[PDB]
C-alpha cells in the first residue's frame, strides 16, 4: 500500500466540517486505521452545518462513524481530549500521518506556539517533533498577519499547510465536487491513492 | 453610498474565473465604476472552466461585459495589460479600491516583490504606495512558504489576502451559494453593501 | 527501480549545456520518463556553445532529442514556456523530481521569490508547494548576496542547491569526465543509479 | 529491512558514553552496518565513567568492539579523526543515517557552524549537504542560549536533536533502563525496530 | 543561608516525577518555604509513574506532603491551579526562586508566549517581569524547532533551561543517583547548598 | 570579602600581556584564589613582548607565577589546556568568576560559537551556561564586523565585553598607569576593591 | 600622494584626546589640508586631561593649532558646530576622508542613527552617503550592547570602527609611544603614510 | 602596474587544487609577489590528486615552487600554519589581496565566524577588519544551508565568493581550459591582467 497504514485525523471548529468527514469516509475506503479526535467547537459546528447527529461520548460516537463510513471493526478509534493514554500523545506511538481538517485558527496558534492544551494539540506537537507527516486544513476568510505568521512558521518546519480553497478545473457540479477536490489534495500530499481528481496532464505529450 | 465609488478588479490565472465574473456582476449592481483588467492566463481560465466566452481585445471585451452584466454605459472600462495611459498606472489617478480576484501564486509573487511587469502589477504597486485598498484573492492548495511568505508581507503592509475558502455556515446548496460566500466577504471587506451573507448574530440579544 | 520514475529536466540559460544534454543522456539510459523544459535564452546557449542542433518547436524538438538519446517512444516529452496544460503547471498531476540544469541567476530568482512567469518557474513552484524533490544546478561566478540570499531561501524550504562545480578526486581527463562529475551527484541527490563516480571510500575498512 | 542498512555512529566527549555503546551493540543485533568514530575527548569519558577498556588505535578497537558487540567480520569500521579517505568524508559516498551520539556542546557547536575540522565534524556537515539522517544526542544541563541556538539552527535545517533526557513512563528500575530508553527513542528516529520501549497506547481502542 | 528562602516549586505534566518529588525533599531539608503547585496532567503522570498516592485537593495534598517529606508545619503550601488570592500571582508578594520541575512542552510553551491560562503559568509570567529566578526543567526527547525556539526566547531573557539529561561523572550505580544529579544541578542553580554531587576538580591543584 | 573569592584568568593570544600579569598580581594581593589558563599563542605574546620569562609546563609555571606574584601556596593554580580534570571544565564545579585577559579575536569567536576545543573556551562554555560572571578584555583595531558581531552576542547574553582602551582621565605618566587604568576597571566590574583608580566624582555635591 | 588630500578631523568628548591632537600633527606633517571640528563636551575633555590651551572661537582655534603643528596658512580649517556653510556639511563638497577621533559613544549613537544635530554629525551622514571614508575612534569600556549594536550598524555600511585599543607588540616605553600606535593605524587605515609602526613581518622571506 | 602586488594565496582542502597551482604560475608570470600559504588537509589533496610532488616544510616548499614556476628569487614566500612572524598575521602589514583557492567548508566556516586557528584563518580575519581584497574560491556540491549561510555573510562584508564553476562560453577543449576559467576570472576580480578570457563583447557596437 503507498501512503501511511495510520491517519490521526482531527476535527477542530472551523466551518467545514464536510470535509473531515469526507476524508474520514475516503481514509476508511482505502481501508486505513484512522485515530479520530474532534474538538468541542467542531461538535458544534457539526451539529449546525451538517445532518450528520454525532453522539457525544468517544464510544458512541464510535460506533456511529463506525456506521456512518462501513467500516471494519476497531479500524477507526476515537479518543477524547484529555486522554492521554492515547497513541497520538506520545512520540513513543507507531507512526501515523496527522491531519487536521479543517483546522480552526485556534488551532493553528496552538501548533505553531506548542501550546498541546488538549490531545489534538499534543498530538500535532508530537508530529512535528518526531518529523511525522502534519496536514493542516485551515479555512477562514481573511488571513490576518498573526494567522499567516503561524502558517509560515509552521510551513518552515515542514507542516502542509492545505487551505481548503477548491479548484474549479475539473468542472465542479455540486458542493459535494468542491469537498472531494479538497480532499483528493489531501490523499495526494498523503501520497494515499485517489480517483476524484485526474492527474493533470497526464495524457498531454507534447506542446 | 457606503463603499468605493470606483474598483480595479484584476482578473489572473489561478481557477476560480467564478469569483472575479460574480463579484464583477454584483459590483455592477450596486452602481459602482469598475475598471476590468485581465491577464493572458486568466482568459485561458475562464475560456477552459466556464461558458464565458470573453473576446480577446479590450473594446469587445468591454461591449461584452456590459451585456453580460446589465451594466451602463461607461459603467465598466476596459484596459489592456500595457496601457500606461489607464488611471490605475498612476498615483494620481482618481481614488479606487482594488482587488485581484482570482489572485495566482505569479500575481501574488509580483505584488510583493513590485515587479510592476504590466498594468495589473502596476496598478497594485500604486495602490499600496497610496494607502488604497488592496485585496487579494489566492486559490492555490497547498500554500507554499514562498506564497505564505509573500502574504504575510503584503498583510503586514496593509492588503487584505481573502483566500478563496469559501464557509458552510449560510447552509450552501449549490456551488454559486459557495461562490457568494467569497464575493460577499469581499464586498464587506470593500464596504460595499451586500446581502448574499446575513450578519452573523445581529438577532442574537444574550447567550 | 531505485529514485523517481518521472523528471522534470529544464533547462536554463547558463553557459552549462553540456550538463544537462548528458543528464537527460543518462536520465533515458535508466529508463526514466522526462518532462523536458527549455528557455529561450537557453536554446541561444546550446546553439552557441555546443555542436547540438536544436529545433526550436516542442514537436521537432521531441524528436531530435529521442534521436539524440536512443530514447522510446513517449519517453522524453517536450513541452513549452506557457503550456499551462502539461503535469508540471499544476500539483494535481503525477508526482515527478525536477531539476534546472543549468539554472541561470535570473531562473533562481523567479524561483526564491515565486515568480511563475513561464511553465520551467511554475513547475518549480509546484514541486515546493508539493514537497517534491527540487534541484537547482546554478553555473556563475562570483556568486553575489542576491544569489546567495535566493540559494539560502531556497535550500532552507528543502531545495538542493548543486553548484556546476566539479571535484577532481576521480583523476578526470578530459572535460567530458568533469561534465560527468556533476551529472553523476545530481543522480545521487535524485536516488537514481549511477556508475560515473565510485562510492568514496567503499572498500577502506579501517583508518 | 527497515531503516538504514549504514549508521556513523561518532561518540564524542559528553558525559553518556553508555548511550553510545548500547545503540552500537543494539545496531550490531539489528545487523546494520556501523561505522564508527570516537573523538579523543570521548576516549577519556570513556576510560573514566566506563568499565570499557577501549584501545586507542583503530584497528586495536575494531577488534574490540567486533568482540564486545558480537559482530560480524567487518560489520564494524573503525576510522580515525584525521582519516579523510573514509567514506563519511564525502557525499559520494553510499548513503547511511548518522547519529552523534553522545554530542558535546563542541561537537554540535563545530556541527552548526560548519568547521569540519575532524572526521565526526566534516562527516556531519556532509550528512547535512546531502539530505542524509543526521541524530545529535546531547548531554548537558543548562543548556544556555548558544547551545540553544546552534540546536534550533541544526533542527529547522532538518537534523534531530534528541537529548539524553529519559522518561520514566516504561517504569524504569535500573540505569541500564534509563540507558535503553534513550537508545530506544533513537532507533525509533532512525526506522529501525526496537523492543526494548513498547508502542505507546497501540492496544487503547477508546477513551 | 545561600540561596533563597522561598522556592515554587511547579510539576507539571511531563515524565519525571521524581525529580520533583526529589527536589522537594532536598529543599524541606534544607530548610526552605516550598510553595507547591501541580497541574491536572502532573497528578496522572504521578498517580501511574510513581508509588505516591497524591490526594487530590490542596489541603489533602498539603499534609500528605508536609508528612511525607518530613516538613515543618506550614513550611509547604499548596495552592490551586486558579487560587489569584495566592502569592506567586503578583509581583507584589514576597521575593521568591520558582523552579518548574518538569516543565511540560506545553508548560514551556505557556511561559514562552506569556499565556497566564492558570497560576503556575501565571507565577512563572510574574518571575520574569520581576526578575526572579526561574528555573524550567524539560524531559521532552526529540526537541523541536517549537521547543527549541520557546526554550531559546526563555534563556535569553534570564530564565535557566535546565533539561533532565543527567551525566554520568559521578558513577552512578541506581535510578536514584540519576535522580539526585538532575536535582542536584538546580540546587546548584539556585545556589542552595548540596551533597549529592561533589565540587568538580576542587581538589586538584595542577595539571 | 566583596566580590568572588576564586577567579579563573585566562590569557590568550592578543597583543596585550601585560594587563592579565598586571591583574593577576591585583587578584593576589586581593588574597583571592586564581585558576590560570595560558595558551599557546599567548605564550609567544608573553615571550616577545615583555621580559617575563615564563616557563612551559603547568607545574613549573604555577612555582613561576607564585613566585612573581607573591602568592601564598595554593593560591594560583595554573591548568594545562586539555585538562578536563581543572573545575573550569564542569558547571558542578565551585562557582568562580572568570576573565579573559586579554582575550585573541579567535577566542571571542570560541566562545561565541561554543566551539570549546580547549578548557579556555570550554570554561567560558561553563560560565555562560551557569551564568556566572565572564568578563572579555579584547585588544584588535580595527574591530571588524565579525568582531562586533561576536561580542554583541555575548554581550546580549550578559559577558562583559571589556576592551583594552584605556582612558587619560587620572592624568597617567607612563605604560604602567595606562595598564593599571584597565585592570582597575576590570577589578570594577568584577565587585573587587581596587585604589588605581578613584571613584569619578565621589566628592562632587553640587553642580 | 597616497591617501586623501583632504581629511576631516572631528574631536568629541571621549576621554583621548592626546590621540586626535597627534593625529592632527601627523596630518599636517604629511601636508594633508585638515577640516578640524570639535565639540563642547572635546573642549572640557583638552581642557581637563591635556596641557593644551586651546581658544574656543573658531578663528582663535584655527591660529592656535596652526602654530601648534607648524600647519602652513590654510592648511587647517576650523568650522564651529553649527557652520553648515562649510564643506563637509554637503555632498556636493570636495571628497574628503573623515576620523572622528576619539568618538564619545554619543557621537557613535548619532551617526549610527542619522541624528544630524551639529556638524560632525551631518558631516558624517554625509560622508555615509557619499560613500567617503569614515573612520571612528572609540574610547570606551565596557562597550555595553547599545554600543555594539551601533558600532555593528556602522561596520557594515562601511564604516571603520578602530578603537583606542593600543597594542604592545612595538615595545612600547612611553604614553607616546601607545599614542602613536594607535595613530599610526588610523593612518594606515587612511592609507597615508606613516614611519611611527614597522610593517610586520615585512623581512620575514620563510617560516 | 594594475591591480595589487602582493597576493597572499591559501590553499586548503578542497579538491581543487589544479586552480590553486595555476593561479600561483599565472600570478608571478605577472610579475607579483605571492605570500604562499597550504593547509594540511590541502596537501593530502595536492598529493592525492595531481602530478606535483610538493615538499612538506616551508623552505623546501619555497624552493619547489620558485622552480615549477619560474619565479624569481624571494618572489614566493612560503610561511607555515602558525607562523604568526609573517606579514598577513597582522594589519600593520603592507597591504596585499588575499584569495583562498580552493576554499575548503571548514575554512569558508572559520572565516565567516572569525575563528583564527591557523596562519590562513587569521590572515582571513585580518583582511575583514582592514577592508583588503578577500576571494574565496570554494568547491563543494550540494552547498547546504550551513555553506550558503556562511557565503552570504562574508559576501555582505565584501569578500568576493567566487566558486570553481566553470563556464563553456569559449569553447573550451580541455581541463586545463576549465581551470584557466575560473583563474581568469579570479584575476579579473584582483584586476591583475589577463589573457586567458577574452572580454565578452568587446567588438559588439550594435544589437
Ligand atoms: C458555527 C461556528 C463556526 C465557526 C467557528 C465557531 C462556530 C461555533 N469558528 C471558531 C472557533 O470554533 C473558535 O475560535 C474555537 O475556539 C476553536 O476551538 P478549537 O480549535 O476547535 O478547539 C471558526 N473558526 C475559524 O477559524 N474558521 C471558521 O470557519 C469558524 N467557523
Ligand atoms: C487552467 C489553469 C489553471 C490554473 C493555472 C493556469 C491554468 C492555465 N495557474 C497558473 C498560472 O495561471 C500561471 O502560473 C501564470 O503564469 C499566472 O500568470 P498571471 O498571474 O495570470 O499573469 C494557477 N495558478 C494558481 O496560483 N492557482 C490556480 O488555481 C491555477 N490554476
Ligand atoms: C551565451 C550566454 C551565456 C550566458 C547567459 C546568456 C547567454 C546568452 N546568461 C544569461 C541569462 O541567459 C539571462 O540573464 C537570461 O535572462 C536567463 O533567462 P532564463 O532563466 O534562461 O529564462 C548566463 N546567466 C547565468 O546565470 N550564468 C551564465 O553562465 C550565463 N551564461
Ligand atoms: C570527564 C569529562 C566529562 C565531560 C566532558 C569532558 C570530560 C573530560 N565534557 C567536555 C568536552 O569533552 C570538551 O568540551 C571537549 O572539547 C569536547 O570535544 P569533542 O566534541 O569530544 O571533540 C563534557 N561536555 C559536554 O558537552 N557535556 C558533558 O557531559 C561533558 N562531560
Ligand atoms: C503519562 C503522561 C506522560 C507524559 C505526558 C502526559 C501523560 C499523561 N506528557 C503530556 C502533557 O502532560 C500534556 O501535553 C499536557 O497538556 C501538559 O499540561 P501541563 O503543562 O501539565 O498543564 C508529556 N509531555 C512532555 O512534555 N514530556 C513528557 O515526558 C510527557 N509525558
Ligand atoms: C606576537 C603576536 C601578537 C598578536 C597575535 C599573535 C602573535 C603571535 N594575535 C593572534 C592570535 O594570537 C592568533 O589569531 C591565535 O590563533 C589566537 O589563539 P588563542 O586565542 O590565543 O588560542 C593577535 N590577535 C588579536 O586578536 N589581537 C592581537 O593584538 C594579536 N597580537
Ligand atoms: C572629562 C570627561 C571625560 C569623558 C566624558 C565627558 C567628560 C567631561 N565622556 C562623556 C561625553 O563627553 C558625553 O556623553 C557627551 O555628551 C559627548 O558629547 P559629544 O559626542 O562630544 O558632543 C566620555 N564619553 C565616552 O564615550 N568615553 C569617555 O572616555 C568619556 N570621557
Ligand atoms: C582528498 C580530499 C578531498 C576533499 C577533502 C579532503 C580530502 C582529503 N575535503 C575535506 C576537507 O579537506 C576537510 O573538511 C578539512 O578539515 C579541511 O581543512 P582545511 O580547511 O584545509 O584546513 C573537501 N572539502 C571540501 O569542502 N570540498 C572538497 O572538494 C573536498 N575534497
Ligand atoms: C503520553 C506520553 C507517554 C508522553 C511522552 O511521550 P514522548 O516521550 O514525549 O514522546
Ligand atoms: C503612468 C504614470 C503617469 C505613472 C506615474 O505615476 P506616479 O507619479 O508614480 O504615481
Ligand atoms: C494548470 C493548473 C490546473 C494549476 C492548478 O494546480 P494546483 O491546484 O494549484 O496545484
Ligand atoms: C574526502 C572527499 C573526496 C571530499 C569531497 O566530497 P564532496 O564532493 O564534497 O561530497
Ligand atoms: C493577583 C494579583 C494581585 C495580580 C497583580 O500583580 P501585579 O501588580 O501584576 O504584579
Ligand atoms: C569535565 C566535566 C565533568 C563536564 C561536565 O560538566 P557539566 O555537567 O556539563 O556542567
Ligand atoms: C549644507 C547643504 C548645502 C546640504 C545639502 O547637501 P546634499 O545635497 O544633501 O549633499
Ligand atoms: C601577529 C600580530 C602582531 C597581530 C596584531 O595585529 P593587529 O594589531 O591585530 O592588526
Amino acid at each position: 500500500m503507498s501512503g501511511p497504514e495510520r491517519i490521526t485525523l482531527a476535527m477542530t471548529g472551523a466551518s467545514g466540517a464536510q470535509y473531515g468527514l469526507r476524508l474520514l469516509d475516503c481514509l476508511v475506503q482505502e481501508e486505513r486505521e484512522v485515530h479520530f479526535l474532534i474538538s468541542k467547537a467542531a461538535q458544534l459546528v457539526m451539529a449546525t452545518q451538517t445532518d450528520v447527529a454525532l453522539p457525544a461520548k468517544p464510544q458512541a460516537m464510535q460506533a456511529f462513524l463506525t456506521e456512518y463510513c462501513g467500516a471494519a471493526a476497531g479500524q477507526i478509534r476515537v479518543f477524547g481530549q484529555n486522554d492521554w493514554m492515547a497513541p497520538p500523545a506520545s512520540g513513543s506511538s507507531a507512526p501515523n500521518a496527522m491531519v487536521i481538517c479543517p483546522c480552526s485558527t485556534g488551532t493553528l496558534s496552538a501548533v505553531a506556539t506548542g501550546a498541546c492544551n488538549n490531545l489534538i494539540e499534543r498530538a500535532a506537537d508530537v508530529a512535528l517533533k518526531e518529523r511525522r507527516p502534519l496536514v493542516l486544513v485551515p479555512r477562514e476568510a481573511p488571513f490576518s498577519s498573526i494567522h499567516l505568521e503561524n502558517m509560515l512558521k509552521l510551513s518552515n518546519l515542514g507542516a502542509v499547510i492545505l487551505p481548503a480553497a477548491p479548484g474549479f478545473y475539473h468542472q465542479p457540479q455540486s458542493v459535494e465536487d468542491l469537498v472531494d477536490f479538497v480532499v483528493a489534495r489531501i490523499l495526494n500530499t498523503l501520497g494515499i491513492p485517489q480517483d476524484m481528481l485526474p492527474r493533470w496532464g497526464e495524457q498531454h505529450l507534447v506542446s
